[PDB]
């Protein structure tokens, strides 16, 4: 078998076989060497005694809020540390990209071909003794047996950092214009070639889309108007695709930029608000510029949604999660001193990582009603009926479940936990221990210190028998969370460097972009500058109420 | 018309419409402020101040031999002067990329659509009065009158720095896997979706046509043996679509990567010479690896050869054009302290600019035969008749021409040049001085300065009146050379940015690609760092004729 299996090299090494038995570890700039890259070169023998762990660092962010009152109304100081935030976190991730699901060692095609997603730790070689390389039994444990046994809930558990429904589907209609995974090919190939926030769920992956959605006057997009408001036009009169069951009405096959947005209220909520906002950006604009044409108006405005997105998702949406008093600042100019890579390539275990449907309630509650899974999903006349506004109350005061700490999974979204294992050992993930080292963590030593507590423990125990077998993505489920907080060590340390470095890899993050100019002048920019969760809303619907990504 | 029709805003400062007839420059980080982007700030003062013209530049780079030898012996010295030429050249380069030939505004459609060419320039707009924009007459000169007058061959006048046909057809060969322009959709598009040193023109653009040139054994290339010598396999053999006029034997139709490589014996020796390079390098690492499967072998000899392709074009190729006494470097390792973007989109200028053909030759002298245009193009024939170690013998004592000058382009290709002119009118292309002011050359005042001479230079004032339109294509063929050189000023201020950033740009030079692992280990890394053309040729040309760049 592969002389490679058992992941000797250590702390970023890359292990090449060199005959049938024997193996190479290529230690450059790792800061360490010797065989298996674990002699630590003398500065990084003093590096490693001074840093700081994870949940060191993560104790000092969430303590003492009155000097961080202090750092936040200090802009050089503000600026310092989100400078060494962005930097310290995106040094975690290869750009350009190396691995995918098909390549264990770097390849032009694994360069090139846009349609994998990246790997941030190589698969499992095929012949392999076992799933995870050499070590645990020949099969892993039955993956039903892992969701029902440490997954599924059985009581909902809320979030204790007080995440609501608006933050729900807030990340799951972000996250989904990079997350398409193209199952006709495989669960390692993504549709979404842009690896990024290019805001495809809005305009449409292709041009051919885009074109059909666009209303060709004023850089708008179409829409209709029901009931005296602006809801997404359909698919019978823009002739785009969409996901929908046969049973549903014309005029509420709503077509977007996403075609699976019809799936879910929540997901159309936000559809239909930023393409309110885009339209409301065309007025602005073509006020500014009365001399421009429909296809400048249209570009132009798709360039400030998108650094509207950037901005809101993390001084709202990152900071919410985050739990710091530290305030999270957008700002490009922080990297132009920098070295910093502005592209990037979504990572299969970024996906993985973010399946977190034990956000979702046991029921959507809107207005007086409480719709199960069954009666919410496909069912866009529940929007037509409350309407946006009361969505938004509604959402804004709904409690979401908590992701680590155990058994909060809906059984309504079972089938989704399992395949989320059941692929994660198709595409031959590396172990839990493997991505923790990876992303400068200490592996857990057991399973109880994996869960911080007894029962769940040990039923992973006698499931996967060796600590260093579990799994990646039923761990971070099943993590000890911080002290009342929705994510365990584990999630926010591989999360953040992929979150962050997708954020301000964008093109409008590059010094030739992030200048008035680009979104039209003064007037433009000061909306990417200034967007915020509740002006989306005050903006674009009626009655602007108020909103959070808290309750 | 467009209120930026004039350029009115300088020193690479942005043009935006404000109104009907009014336009606000964005001077956003180019030291300059004011109306247009004319006012210095204090250190921008000082910088202009102390810099040293192109020419003084290149004056010292091409006397002194003597101190040059020491500090070419010196490898601190030798790679911080390197360092600067490398960081210097990119800088000038947009990166990500901004504008294309339908875009002279950023937008995501120009950033996302890898089917176009990038401009450094954007297009005049549509609607100028003048096709440069505001100056000159309501049309340009007729481009027959243009070329006929100052570009077609009267006397074949040689190069001084004594270029060969090794060089010439060295530079078709290699720059034709990143210049493939889409006719389909017209000049301004792109059929190399690698944007770069990709080497498709060997493997193909597109997966299916690689695994049909693939042998699938031993990472090999498939080929034919032809008189006990090595060539490529045709395409009856592999089903490989090549462009070949109707009375090509099936025999003679040799299937390599890029699909135009038929068209002259010139670029299938060197599509033979790489063919045998990929399946040597097979071989080395098979002997280093007995237990890689055929696809890790293709893979990282593609890699190997991509290295070994970026290595000869700098230490060779860019050093022989240079005439520099400096001694360049391929070394990746320059960059890692910088500030630098492992990416690079191929400009249209860039292709332009590169239209070299007063290169060719009269006829082409192989052995004792003299071959007419008409006798050589599409004829293999004559590649088998001679054989490789002729053809080499015979291409690397040919002097090529020169192309400044003037009046140096061979009269069978007249339609071609006559085409680079009337394509790059299609495309809207800014005039020469625009050009020159955004590689930071200062404009020319009159044809006079342009050519160096009269004769020329009258014919040009009379057809274009103003200076201030000549156009770029012409004038990089009638620009007064350097002293003793095949080329002038502006030739090598736009060319060496291009050149320099889209080799250093390739994913293999970022750090985690550029380790002895990538590459098979540390044999694979050293067939990188030690390849030139004239071990290229000695490794996979029978009896290893001499060669090099000059006669
Ligand atoms: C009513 C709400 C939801 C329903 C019915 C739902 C259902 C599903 C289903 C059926 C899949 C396909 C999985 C497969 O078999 O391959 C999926 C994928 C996914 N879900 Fe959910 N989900 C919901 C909410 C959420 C939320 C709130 C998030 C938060 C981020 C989320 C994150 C994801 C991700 C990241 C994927 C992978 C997407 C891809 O690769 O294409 N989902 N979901
Ligand atoms: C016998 C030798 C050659 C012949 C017959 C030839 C002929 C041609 C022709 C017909 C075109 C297409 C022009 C059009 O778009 O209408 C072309 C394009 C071009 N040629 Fe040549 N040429 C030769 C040698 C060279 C050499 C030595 C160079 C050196 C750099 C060169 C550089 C280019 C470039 C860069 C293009 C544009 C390619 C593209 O845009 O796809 N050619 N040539
Ligand atoms: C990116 O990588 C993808 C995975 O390799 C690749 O998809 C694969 O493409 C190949 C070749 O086009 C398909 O194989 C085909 O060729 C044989 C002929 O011998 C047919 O019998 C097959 O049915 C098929 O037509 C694979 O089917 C396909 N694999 C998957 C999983 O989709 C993409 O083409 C690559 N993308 C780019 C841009 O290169
Ligand atoms: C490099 O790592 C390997 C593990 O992959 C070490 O070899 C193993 O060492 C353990 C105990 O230390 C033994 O139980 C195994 O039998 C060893 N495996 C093999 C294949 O020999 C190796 O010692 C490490 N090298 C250094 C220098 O520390
Ligand atoms: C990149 O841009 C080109 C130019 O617009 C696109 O080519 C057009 O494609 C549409 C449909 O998508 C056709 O109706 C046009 O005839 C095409 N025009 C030309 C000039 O080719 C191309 O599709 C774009 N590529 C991507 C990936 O979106
Ligand atoms: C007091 C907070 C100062 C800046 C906090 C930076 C937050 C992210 O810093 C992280 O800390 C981890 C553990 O030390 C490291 O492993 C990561 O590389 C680093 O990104
Ligand atoms: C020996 C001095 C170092 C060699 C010079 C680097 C080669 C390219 O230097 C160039 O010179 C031009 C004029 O100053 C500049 O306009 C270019 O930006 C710069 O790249
Ligand atoms: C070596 C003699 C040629 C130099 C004369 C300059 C060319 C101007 O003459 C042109 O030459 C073209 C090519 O033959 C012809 O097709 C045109 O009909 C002719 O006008
Ligand atoms: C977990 C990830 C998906 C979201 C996330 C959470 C926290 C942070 C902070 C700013 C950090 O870098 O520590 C970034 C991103
Ligand atoms: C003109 C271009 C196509 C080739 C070329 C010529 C010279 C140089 C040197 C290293 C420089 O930067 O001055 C680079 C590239
Ligand atoms: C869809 O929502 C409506 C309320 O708008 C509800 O009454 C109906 O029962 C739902 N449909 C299904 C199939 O549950
Ligand atoms: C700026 O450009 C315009 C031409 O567009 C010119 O008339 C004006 O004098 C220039 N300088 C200043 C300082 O405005
Ligand atoms: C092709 O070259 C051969 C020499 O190998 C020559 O005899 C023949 O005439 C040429 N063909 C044409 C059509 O010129």
């Amino acid at each position: 078998h592969h002389p490679c299996c058992s992941n000797p090299c250590q702390n970023r090494g890359e292990c090449m076989s060199t005959g049938f038995d024997q193996y190479k570890c290529d230690c450059t700039r790792t800061g360490f060497y010797g065989e298996n890259c674990t002699t630590p070169e003398f500065l990084t023998r003093i590096k490693l005694l001074l840093k700081p762990t994870p949940n060191t660092v993560h104790y000092i962010l969430t303590h003492f809020k009155g000097v961080w009152n202090i750092v936040n109304n200090i802009p050089f100081l503000r600026s310092l540390i989100m400078k060494y935030v962005l930097t310290s976190r995106s040094y975690l991730i290869d750009s350009p990209p190396t691995y995918n699901v098909h390549y264990g060692y770097k390849s032009w095609e694994a360069f090139s071909n846009l349609s994998y997603y990246t790997r941030a730790l190589p698969p499992v070689a095929d012949d392999c003794p076992t799933p995870m390389g050499v070590k645990g039994n020949k099969e892993l444990p039955d993956s039903k047996e892992v969701l029902e046994k440490v997954l599924l809930r059985r009581e909902f558990i809320p979030d204790p950092q007080g995440s609501n429904m608006m933050f729900a589907f807030f990340a799951q209609h972000f996250t989904h214009q990079f997350f398409k995974t193209d199952h006709k090919r495989g669960p390692g190939f993504t549709r979404g070639l842009g690896h990024g926030v290019d805001l495809n769920h809005i305009y449409g992956e292709t041009l051919d889309r885009q074109h059909k959605l666009r209303l060709f006057k004023d850089g708008k997009l179409k829409y209709q108007v029901i009931g005296g408001e602006v809801y997404p036009p359909t698919v019978k009169d823009t002739q785009v695709e969409m996901i929908y069951p046969p049973h549903i009405p014309e005029n509420l096959q709503f077509a977007v930029g996403q075609e699976v947005f019809g799936l879910v209220p929540g997901l159309m909520m936000y559809a239909t608000i930023w393409l309110r906002e885009h339209n409301r950006v065309c007025d602005i604009l073509k006020q500014e510029h009365p001399e421009w044409g429909d296809e400048q108006l249209f570009q132009t405005s798709r360039l400030i949604l998108i650094g509207e997105t950037i901005k809101i998702v993390i001084e709202d949406y990152v900071q919410h999660l985050s739990g710091y008093h530290f305030k999270l600042k957008f700002d490009p100019e922080l990297l132009f001193n920098q070295q910093f890579q502005y592209q990037n390539r979504i990572a299969s275990e970024f996906n993985t990582l973010y399946h977190w449907h034990p956000l979702l309630p046991d029921t959507f509650n809107i207005e007086d009603q409480e719709y199960s899974f069954k009666q919410f999903l496909y069912n866009n006349s529940i929007l037509l009926e409350h309407g946006l506004t009361q969505f938004v109350e509604s959402f804004t005061r709904q409690i979401a479940g908590r992701v680590a700490g155990g058994r909060n999974v809906p059984i309504a979204v079972q089938a989704v936990a399992k395949a989320s294992i059941d692929q994660s050992r198709e595409m031959k993930y590396q172990s839990l221990n493997e991505y923790r080292k990876r992303f400068s963590l200490k592996p857990y030593t057991s399973f109880e210190e994996l869960t911080g507590e007894k029962e769940m423990a040990a039923e992973l125990k006698a499931l996967y028998s060796d600590i260093d077998v579990m799994e990646l993505y039923p761990a971070l489920l099943v993590e000890k969370p911080r002290p009342d907080a929705i994510f365990g060590e584990t999630m926010v340390e591989l999360g953040a460097p992929f979150s962050l470095k997708g954020l301000m890899g964008n093109p409008i993050c590059s010094p030739q972009y992030w200048k008035p100019s680009t979104f039209g002048g003064e007037v433009g920019f000061k909306i990417i500058n200034t967007a915020s969760i509740q002006s989306l809303i005050c903006n674009n619907v009626k009655g602007c109420p108020f909103t959070s990504f808290n309750v």
